[PDB]
């Protein structure tokens, strides 16, 4: 079951995987939830996405200390919006190595974000160049193409049935693709489908703005994105 921990919510998804959820008021849209992941890989912890704020991200680290009690080796963030990168300074203050798409780091200042310490680059087929993602353990990082943003990346967790679409993917009952202010509307559908094709064995799809779902999240997202073209 969900665990409320201060103003955040944590949910175990697999033996070594938890979802973190944090909230920010968007005046005129309500208090918007954003999800990321926490993964235990042996004697260390890996984080996917910050919370919206530094204070909330420090709370994620406090939860990790209490519930796992192992060092956080690294964090990877999935694009340069506040829900994914707003807590970078808290990660740095904690001594955690941080990674983002090179393009996310380039965009960070203009988006009001602090850049990660390290830049990921990607092969033409979308897989991360392995030298740029050292010690990522089970995290398999894939650039699916431009969609929710130009820089959006996705992460599969090897040895589990889980893949994380970030803000690219919405659940199978969603009415819309949310805010498309920075979206590539022409390429969105193809990028959603490329995410699915990169992680064909993932049966649990985790995403930023919906609860975990089946692969129908991918097909439904792509079908909605077909309407943007
Ligand atoms: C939840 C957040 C980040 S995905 C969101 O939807 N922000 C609004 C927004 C998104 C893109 C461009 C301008 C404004
Ligand atoms: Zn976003
Ligand atoms: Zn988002």
């Amino acid at each position: 079951g969900d665990q409320r921990f201060g103003d955040l919510v944590f949910r175990q998804l697999a033996p070594n995987v938890w979802q973190h959820t944090s909230y920010l008021d968007m005046p005129g849209f309500g208090a918007v939830a954003s999800n990321g992941l926490i993964v235990r890989d042996g004697g260390r912890v890996l984080v996917v996405d910050t919370a919206w704020t530094d204070d909330q991200t420090a709370q994620i680290l406090n939860w990790i200390k209490q519930e796992i009690n192992l060092p956080v080796a690294l964090a990877v963030v999935t694009h340069a919006h506040q829900d994914k990168m707003g807590g970078m300074d808290a990660l740095h203050a904690a001594g955690i190595a941080t990674y983002a798409n090179a393009l996310s780091n380039q965009l960070a200042p203009q988006e009001g974000m602090v850049a990660a310490q390290h830049s990921l680059t990607f092969a033409a087929n979308g897989w991360v160049e392995p030298a740029t993602a050292p010690n990522f353990g089970p995290l398999k990082v894939f650039y699916p193409g431009p969609g929710h943003t130009s820089d959006n990346i996705t992460v599969g967790i090897d040895g589990t049935d889980i893949a994380f679409g970030g803000c690219l993917i919405k659940d199978s009952k969603a009415k819309s693709l949310g805010n498309l202010g920075d979206a590539d509307t022409e390429h969105y559908a193809a990028s959603a489908r490329a995410f699915g094709a990169a992680f064909p064995k993932a049966s649990m799809i985790v995403m930023s703005h919906s609860a975990p779902d089946s692969r129908a999240a991918i097909t439904h997202t792509a079908r909605m994105a077909d309407k943007l073209r």
